[PDB]
């Protein structure tokens, strides 16, 4: 069974959609990504919830209650064999230093939530 | 009318199980009846990718040792996350009127899902798959 660690993120409240998404894609991802290579991460999704998709979104579910829609501004994803790799990064002094600080930048972690699954997989 | 590039979409849907059903009554249904009712009209309509989590006896000490110190409120405590990755929302739309689907696999949640207490969720993403290919 593979795992997946999901962090549902609401975006710093002073901050706009298009700086949250920006930093993201383009600042923290690939400080991050460097990382979950060397702890052996299988996959990193960051899932977006912006101008480019909510249009769809409410094309998608016109007609029911906007409360019906999970509203965070990313969900950030990495499918591990198992926690260990995720809690052995956590250790790593770099990591520390300079990934985890960087959520000052676009994470409101009073309101982001966390989740830990097993998956089941199917690619067609 | 002309498109910017199209992005992969995700489709995720966030499951609380029947109140009346046990986790491991409505893990068995998602697992055993409901996804191989679901998988052909996923690749009728070309998904991408179909991922289903579990939030269960399995996977709960691992995310309580991942939480350590954080609040109940902090988990996102839905049963099962379903994901269907899409190169478009057409796709969808489609599945969504087919009178088969429509027929058995709308229905089937009744089997395992409290939809009352479910949402639903379109998004764009970025993904980097770690195998060296
Ligand atoms: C919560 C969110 C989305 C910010 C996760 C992230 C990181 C790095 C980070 C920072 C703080 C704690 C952990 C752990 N475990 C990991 C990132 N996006 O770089």
């Amino acid at each position: 069974r593979l795992l997946c660690w999901s962090i549902y993120v609401t975006k710093k409240p002073d901050q706009s959609e298009e700086d949250h998404h920006n930093h993201v894609s383009k600042v923290n991802a690939p400080m991050f990504i460097p990382f979950l290579k060397k702890y052996g991460i299988v996959r990193y999704t960051v899932k977006h919830n912006d101008a480019y998709s909510k249009p769809k979104q409410a094309a998608l579910m016109a007609g029911q209650p906007e409360e019906n829609v999970l509203a965070y501004d990313t969900v950030f994803e990495i499918i591990v064999k198992d926690i260990e790799s995720i809690q052995t990064m956590q250790k790593d002094e770099e990591f520390l230093r300079t990934t985890i600080p960087d959520h000052f930048n676009f994470a409101d972690m009073t309101r982001s939530k966390g989740s830990l699954t097993w998956i089941e997989e199917f690619t067609f």
